């Protein structure tokens, strides 16, 4: 479960929220994995419910109607093209998994979803899975709205519909086949792993059980006895009865911490500062590294729909977006999930962003394609972070330094800090209101290496900065205040 399974030296994935199977099948292969990305979170390949108001919007699809492999993004055909493609290229695909509930109680009974399966939320009828009223817990769930109430009880947080949706009876066997005959599907089309959303409202034994009905990995592209890599949806900040550490045994749990604290970090809130990173990761309360899916900000509170508050950092805030990525694409602890997102009109209303639901791209309903611009950006309103030199330089970074331990840090006891991992890469950064002038110790072997983060080494020359190692491993680093990107990482694979 806890094993990612992506290719040796390839150490993160990449969320393509909302992108359509065809263009992540073109991605895997033109760049993914060119450019050393371990995998990629799709969105929800199961029919969900086709909502007009307001028009499409992204969370539709965490609202299931059937199993079926019919979405937006595509049909069975185009998500087994992908996985398929992706695979051959070295690229894991995970599922976006929502097996806790169905969709909205109160949404109207018809055929309004993305493959016209048709369904009826009152009567509790998904003729297409099918479920019916047996399978909900409607009569387990001991609130009186029959919703979520109170997250200070442990028992209706999971037994209770999650602001409305339709919770499924994960204790009954059938449903938990019906869900393992959906993942099953999907695992012998050739996924490595799956995201398991809304986990916090599931018990972990429920889930532990469904899990235990799931296959190895496809033996055409995975050794014998592989097992899918288990990654559970589970906000888990201050006091709450429910902990993610009840889930370990499952496999491994977002980690919302994470990006809360390194927001709250870099935009220097209530006195924190860089230098307090030294002891990053467990020590900050955080779950063992083995068991954590890291990452800045979420398709969830990208959009302040989710855990992390106002703390989280978003392409929207690119210089300090990039450094924060750059510190947890450098940093070991944990496993690293890079975000990609699209644009939307964001329009703030009193502190919220009334167009928040704006679903991805599109013309009249139907998912923009991914174009590429010449300057590998993408067009389209994708935003592609992960196509951002600053981001994907970082990327092959984490993968370099793979296995090298955290070491020769350094701080100036504000928001210039430094580390290196291993002899194998170094960083630093600038996160102070002056600038950064100093000889700091590398540890990686003399001679002139290239900054990935203002530029790229290409035919033995750098296009941006030049960090000079001497023999003692010490360097100097200049980084000024008022630097596009106010840090400097150098490694291994950018040495001349
Ligand atoms: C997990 O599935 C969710 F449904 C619940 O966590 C997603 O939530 C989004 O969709 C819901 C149904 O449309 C909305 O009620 C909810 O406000 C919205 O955040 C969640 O984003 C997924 O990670
Ligand atoms: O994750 C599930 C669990 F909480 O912890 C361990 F996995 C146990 O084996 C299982 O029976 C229990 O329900
Ligand atoms: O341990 C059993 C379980 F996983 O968690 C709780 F005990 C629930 O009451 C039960 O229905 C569920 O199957
Ligand atoms: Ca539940
Ligand atoms: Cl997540």
């Amino acid at each position: 479960q806890y094993s990612p399974n992506t290719q040796q030296g390839r150490t993160s994935i990449v969320h393509l929220f909302e992108w359509r199977w065809v263009d992540i099948a073109l991605e895997c292969e033109r760049y993914l994995a060119p450019k050393g990305f371990g995998g990629v979170q799709v969105s929800p390949p199961n029919e969900n419910v086709a909502i007009y108001n307001p028009f499409r919007p992204w969370w539709e699809r965490y609202q299931p109607v059937s199993y079926k492999l019919c979405t937006r993004s595509g049909n069975e055909d185009e998500f087994r093209n992908m996985v398929t493609r992706c695979n051959n290229v070295g690229v894991r695909i995970y599922v976006d998994a929502v097996i806790n509930h169905m969709c909205g109680n109160a949404v109207s009974a018809g055929t309004s979803s993305t493959c016209g399966s048709y369904f009826n939320p009152g009567s509790r009828d998904f003729p297409a899975v099918p479920y019916s009223g047996w399978d909900f817990n409607d009569g387990k769930c001991k609130t009186g709205s029959g919703d979520i109430e109170n997250y200070n009880d442990a028992t209706q947080v999971r037994d209770c519909r999650l602001t409305g949706l339709l919770d499924l009876a994960l204790e009954k066997d059938y449903v938990r086949s019906k869900i393992a005959e959906y993942m099953n599907h999907l695992i012998d089309i050739g996924v490595a792993g799956f995201r398991l959303d809304a986990s916090k409202h599931m018990w972990p034994g429920d889930i532990k059980a469904i899990l235990d009905k799931l296959h190895n990995l496809n033996s055409n592209w995975f050794p014998a006895g592989s097992k899918p890599f288990i990654y559970q949806e589970v906000i888990d900040l201050g006091g709450e009865p429910i902990k993610s550490s009840d889930y370990f045994g499952n496999g491994r749990v977002t980690e919302f911490k994470y990006g809360a604290k390194l927001g709250t970090v870099i935009r220097k809130w209530n006195g924190e500062k860089m230098s307090y990173l030294k002891n990053w990761g467990e020590g900050w309360g955080f779950v063992p590294s083995d068991r954590a899916l890291v990452f800045v900000d979420n398709h969830d509170n990208q959009r302040g729909h989710g855990a992390g508050g106002a703390s989280i950092l978003t392409f929207w805030d690119a210089r300090l977006y990039k450094m924060a990525v750059g510190f947890m694409l450098a940093h070991p602890y944990g496993f690293t999930r890079v975000m990609s997102s699209y644009r939307w009109p964001r329009q703030f209303q009193n502190g919220n962003d009334v167009n928040d639901w704006v679903g991805p791209p599109n013309n009249n309903g139907v998912i923009k394609e991914v174009t590429i611009n010449p300057d590998t950006t993408c067009g389209n309103d994708w935003v592609c972070e992960h196509r951002w030199r600053q981001i994907r330089n970082m990327v092959i970074f984490r993968n370099v330094v793979d296995g090298q331990p955290f070491t020769n840090w350094y701080d100036n006891g504000s928001n210039q800090v430094a580390f290196g991992r291993g002899n194998r890469g170094f960083i630093v950064f600038n996160n102070d209101d002056w600038s950064f002038s100093l000889t700091l110790q590398t540890g990686l072997p003399a001679g002139t290496y290239c900054d990935v983060i203002s530029g790229d080494k290409i035919n033995g020359n750098c296009t941006g900065i030049k960090i000079y190692v001497s023999d003692d491993g010490k360097a100097h680093f200049s980084i000024s205040n008022s630097a596009e990107d106010p840090f400097i990482a150098i490694h291994a694979e950018s040495k001349l």
